[PDB]
Parts: C-alpha cells; structure tokens; sequence
C-alpha cells in the first residue's frame, strides 16, 4: 500500500485511516529501462516512455518504445545512468531501472536487479530474446561471446497498453496511483506513435469513438494544457461539454464548450448525460483524497456505460493523437517486423 | 416604501426589518392612462405601455404611445374601464389610470384623479395640450364645447425613457423595483418602435455600442426567454458572457456562451472582466433580497465603468430591438409631427 499525501492536512488525515516518505515528483515522465550486464559491458535492451506521468504505476501505464517525446540527450543521461548502476550493482544478468524526468532532469525512482514483466514486450518490439542471452549470460557466456553488443532501435513504433479489472468488481472507483491492479497488456505496432498506439488502445478492448460529444473536466495542474486537448478534439469534429471550472479555462482561450453540471450541480448532471450515452469520450483529471472522492461518480459512471475515459492528461492526448491514425489501415508479422531491424 | 416578498420565509425577514397586502402581478405588463372627463364624456389623452413589468415604478419605466406589444382587444377593455371610473368617482379635468395586464387580463393598480407626470409626453406625443383642455374644462368648457372629443393615435411612435441618479450615489445599488428614483426623462419619435426606443435610449445618455461583449446574467424566470435574447445579440455581431446558470440555459439551446465568474467562483470574475472594459452590453435580471444583494456587484460596476446594462429582459428585447435603427439617420420637428396627425 502506497499514496500520495499533498499537504499537513493531507498528511494527517492519511496517518488515522494508516514508513518511507518520498517527494513526489509531479508533471514528470516515467520511463523504464531494461538492461543486461555481463560485469564487461551493458546491454540496453530498451527504453521505453509511459504515457502516464509518474505517479500511476509502471506495471497500469501504457508505454513506448521508442520513447515518443523525450530527448536524445536526456534518455542518453539515463543510459549513462544505468551502465553506472549495472556494475556497481555487480548485475550479472537482467536489470530493470525506473526514472523519472522533471524539468530536463533524471531521478532515480527504482532499480530491479532482475528479470521485469516488461521484458517479453521489449524482446517483442527490438527482436531480442533478452530472456535467453542474460540467461546465456548467467551460465558463463558474455554478450561480446553472444554476439549481441549493439543497442538495438526500432524502425517502428512499439505501444504496449494495458487491461484493467474493474469491470468485475464494479464497487471500484476505476482509477489509476500508485498501485499496480492491471491483469494483462497488449501492443501495438505502427509506423508513427499514433497508429501504434491507437492499435495498442483498441486491442485493450478500448470504446472510443472518432466522433461525438467529449467530457473534458480536468483537475487546475491539467487546466492550462487542457486546451490544446480540447482543441485537439474540436479539430477532430467532436462537440464538447465541460464542468464549471474547466469551462471556465477553456472559454478563456477561445473555446466555448457547454457547460455541464456536476451532481450536487443540477441537472441534469454528468451522470444523466453518461448514462443516456451522451459522451463518446470522457477526460476526468483530478488530484486529492477529496477531489477523487467527489468524481469517483464520473469514473464508475462511464466504465459502467462503456464510455472510453482517460484519467490522465498524458493518456488523453495519445487518445487524441491516435485519432489521426487507422488501426485497420495497415498490418505487419512479428517476422516482418524483425525483418525491418539493421 | 415598498417591498416584494416572494415567501413566508421572506415574509418574516421583512417583517423583522420593517399595512396593505396586495398580491404582486408577477410577468405583467404596466400600462398609463391619461384622460379627461367633464361630466358628459370622457376623452382618452393617451394609452401608454410600459417596456418593464409591473413591478418597476412607472415613473422609471421607459414607455411606448401607442402600445408595442398590446392588443386593441385589450386596450379597448382598459378604455373601457377608464370611463366607467372616470363617470363614477366623478371627475372633472384629468385623471390617470394604471392598471397591469396579465393573461389578457386587465387588472387595476391605482387611480390618480388629477394631472399626471405623463402629461406632458402624451401632450407632445399626440399634439393635444390635455392641460390645457383639462383647464378649460375645469373652468367650465366641456370637451365638446372646446372640439376635442376624439383620441388621437398619432402616425408615430413615441418613446418615453428616463434618466436615473444612481451616478450621483454610487453606494446605491443601481436596480429599478416598485419605488420611483428618476428625475427626468426625454422623448424620442420614430416611425417604428425600434426607431423612437432608439432615439429614447441615446437621449437618455446610454453607453450602449453596436458592437462588442454582452454579460448575460438573469434569474430563474427568465431563463427561458433569454435565449431569444442571446441569438438576438448573437445576429447583432455580439460575443457572448454568461455566468453559469445562464450558461447553463444557453448551453441547452445551442447557445454557448463564454463562462464567467461569479465573485466568489474565482477568476476571472464579472467584476474583473467588468472593470477592463470586456463588455459593451450588461444584462442582468435579479429577484429576490437575498438574490439582489448578491448581484449587487455587477450592477454598481456596470454604472461605475460606464457599460450600458438592463435590469429587465422587457428592458433587453427593447435594447435589442433598437440596435436595428440608427438614432441619427432622421430628424423631425414637433411642427413636423403634429402636422402628420389627421
Ligand atoms: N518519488 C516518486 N515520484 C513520483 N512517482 C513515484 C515516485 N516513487 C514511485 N512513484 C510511482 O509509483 C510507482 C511505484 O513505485 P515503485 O517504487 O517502483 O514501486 P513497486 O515496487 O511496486 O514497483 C512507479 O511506477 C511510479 O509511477
Ligand atoms: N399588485 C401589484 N402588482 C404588480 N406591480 C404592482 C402592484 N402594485 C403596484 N405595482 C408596482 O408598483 C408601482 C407603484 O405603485 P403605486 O400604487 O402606483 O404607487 P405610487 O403612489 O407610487 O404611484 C407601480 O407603478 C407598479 O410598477
Ligand atoms: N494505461 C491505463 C489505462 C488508461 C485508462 N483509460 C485511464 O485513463 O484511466
Ligand atoms: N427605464 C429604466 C432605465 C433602464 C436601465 N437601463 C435598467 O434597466 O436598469
Ligand atoms: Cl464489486
Ligand atoms: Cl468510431
Ligand atoms: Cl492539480
Ligand atoms: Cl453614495
Ligand atoms: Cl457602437
Ligand atoms: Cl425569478
Ligand atoms: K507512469
Ligand atoms: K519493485
Ligand atoms: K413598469
Ligand atoms: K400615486
Ligand atoms: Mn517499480
Ligand atoms: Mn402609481
């Protein structure tokens, strides 16, 4: 059991209903990387870019390889990074290290000095088997001995989403932290981030639409950028309806969406309009104890109506991007795949 | 003084701040009478609508002779009613009646046996001196004896408005209600309503633009009748504000307008937007003490900055509807007038 605690109050109020204490790095990007050393040398198997910021475990993000908006320089940081903890380490075979960058900055969030549930998708994505060589490894066969030295880079664009549960525990409020509650993943593979992941996201069962009335309602961190989602979405031929305060935002940069109420608001409220399948798409940012408490209505409501939701700025812009994109358009095999690897 | 109550909650309230009884003619129109009896006849000086409802002293009610909105059917009643009164308490001279109009219905307000402060207005109006006559009459010369026996219906319409202290006291909040606080008034002739209401309103000092950002903000009873106010504004060239009950309504009806703060919502605010010059045009419809006291902010700001603002959505549609005329296009003499008359 883990959360986030955001002020003394907060802090408080945890310790009744409840020890590492750790600042928690918003707006940052998550990433994980998969590695195999031999004591010789380092072997990046993969660096792969949640979608969702840090804060909503690895093991429930969706995730690219290769990464889709960081840097050369700062992912060359982490794969400095990561050499340096390998052999201090004294890794003799897989590793697995989790970042997270703030403000052009690495922190270290995590090192798995052994195999990682997302090395199958990395093996998938670069075509090495990165099981058997740091198994190899493990038996006394160097990687130099191997023959696999080189870091290896994709031709396309990998996306691996995942598969929640809630739907058969429906007393759940279906929201992404900390905690890991996912029962599987897919991926998907495309030529640009878009299509991949807009294969990824429909392989995971996903309802969204590519038209219809969007639900924007955004908690303040999420309120500035929530503009160009929105626009994203009018761009797109969707209608929009936005709570009060997001409203609010969005009006101030030249967008008038209609205005929605909330449920102690009036009606009807956004629990009338989920449920008479109003909304083909819902984004529900919030952050607090409280806040979430009070939306957890929006989120059982449109899993409960089969409503695609993102509860993530970062997931409802890939959701937005993918929009562009035709997950039927184009199909490839593993093999090809491969076959595209110099 | 005078209050409305609305409630037996509010009933007490006034009471403990604080006798005639009367129940409050809501969604009525107010109407003028002047007219002179000597005895035998009974001339009608002039049948006079107001533009906001009973409810608003008539002596700050812009108003309309001929009638804009009233049915001969219905005015033919008032007529009517005016003579039987005029026979009955005997009067000899002028007299005024007020009577309000709700579901074609013709109610009584007050009867003012003697010469009315819109004397004048129906004088200049109609081409008729009915203090003149009055007098004459008064002296002995009947109505018939003088030859003015026929009620004038002059070929134009001409519009009573008045002007409004509140700028000399700016701790008073700007709202009309059942208490007269004018001082004067103008005339304003044209061809049409929209023209003479045109003429009226620029003569009354009015700020009001062709142009710009309009802040609607009405009460519950209005809600439904403002969104033909909206579109109106909307034909115009007009940008919308609302704050969200409004919003709401407008919403509803396809009408999306930009949301806005209340005060106490956060920002920015109506005041804020208010006080930097966002709006041209201010609606704002209030009912209820508690509800009015609230409101107040918009209302003293509009005055202090110098926006043109309805406190009656009868006042808006009028506002409205002179946007379609041009004040300056055409002038005429009251010799000019008078001499139109048959
Ligand atoms: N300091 C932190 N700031 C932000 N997010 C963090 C932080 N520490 C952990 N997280 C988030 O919590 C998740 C779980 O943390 P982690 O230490 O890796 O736990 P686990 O052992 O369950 O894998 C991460 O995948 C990440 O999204
Ligand atoms: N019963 C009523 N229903 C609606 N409006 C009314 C009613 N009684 C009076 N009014 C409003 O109050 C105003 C003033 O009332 P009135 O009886 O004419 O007093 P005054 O002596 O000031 O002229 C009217 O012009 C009208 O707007
Ligand atoms: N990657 C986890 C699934 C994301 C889900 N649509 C949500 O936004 O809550
Ligand atoms: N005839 C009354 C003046 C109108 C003013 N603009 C108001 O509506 O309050
Ligand atoms: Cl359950
Ligand atoms: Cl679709
Ligand atoms: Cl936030
Ligand atoms: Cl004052
Ligand atoms: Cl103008
Ligand atoms: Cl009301
Ligand atoms: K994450
Ligand atoms: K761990
Ligand atoms: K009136
Ligand atoms: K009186
Ligand atoms: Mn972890
Ligand atoms: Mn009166």
């Amino acid at each position: 059991a883990m959360e986030i605690v955001y002020d003394e109050a907060d802090l408080r109020r945890y310790f009744q209903t409840a020890v590492l204490l750790d600042h928690f790095l918003d707006d940052a990007v998550e990433v994980d990387v998969d590695a195999i050393c031999d004591g010789e040398m380092v072997l990046i198997g993969g660096i792969m870019e949640h979608i969702e910021q840090a804060g909503v475990h690895s093991g429930d993000s969706a995730c690219s390889l290769p990464a889709y908006t960081l840097s050369q320089e700062i992912q060359d940081v982490m794969r400095q990074q990561v050499q340096k903890l390998a052999f201090e380490l004294q890794v003799r075979g897989l590793m697995n290290v989790q970042f997270a960058v703030k403000n052009n900055e690495v922190y270290l969030i995590e090192v798995n000095p052994r195999a990682a549930r997302t090395v199958p998708f990395v093996s998938k994505a670069t075509g090495v088997p990165l099981a058997k060589v740091a198994a190899r490894v493990m038996a006394g066969k160097s990687l130099a001995e191997q023959g696999v030295t080189k870091e290896v880079i994709p031709p396309y664009y990998s996306v691996k989403e995942v598969v929640l549960p809630f739907n058969k525990f429906p007393g759940v409020d279906p929201l992404l932290g900390p905690e890991m509650r996912s029962t599987g993943e897919v991926m998907g593979v495309g030529r640009t981030f878009a299509e991949a992941f807009a294969k990824a996201q429909l392989g995971s069962n996903s309802t969204m639409k590519k038209h219809g009335r969007a639900l924007l309602s955004v908690r303040e961190g999420d309120k500035e950028r929530v503009v160009d989602l929105a626009a994203k979405l009018l761009k797109q031929g969707f209608e929009l309806d936005a709570t009060h305060g997001t409203a609010i935002v969005l009006g101030e940069a030249g967008i008038n969406p209609r205005l929605v109420n909330k449920v102690h608001e009036g009606r009807p409220h956004i629990q009338d309009r989920i449920k008479n399948g109003e909304y083909t798409y819902i984004i529900n940012t919030t952050s607090g104890r409280r806040a979430i408490e009070d939306s957890r209505v929006i989120r059982r409501s449109a899993l409960q109506y089969k409503v695609h939701y993102d509860t993530t700025l970062n997931g409802g812009f890939a959701t937005a991007m993918a929009l562009n994109a035709d997950a039927t358009e184009k199909v490839i095999s593993v093999q090809e795949m491969h076959a595209q690897i110099k």
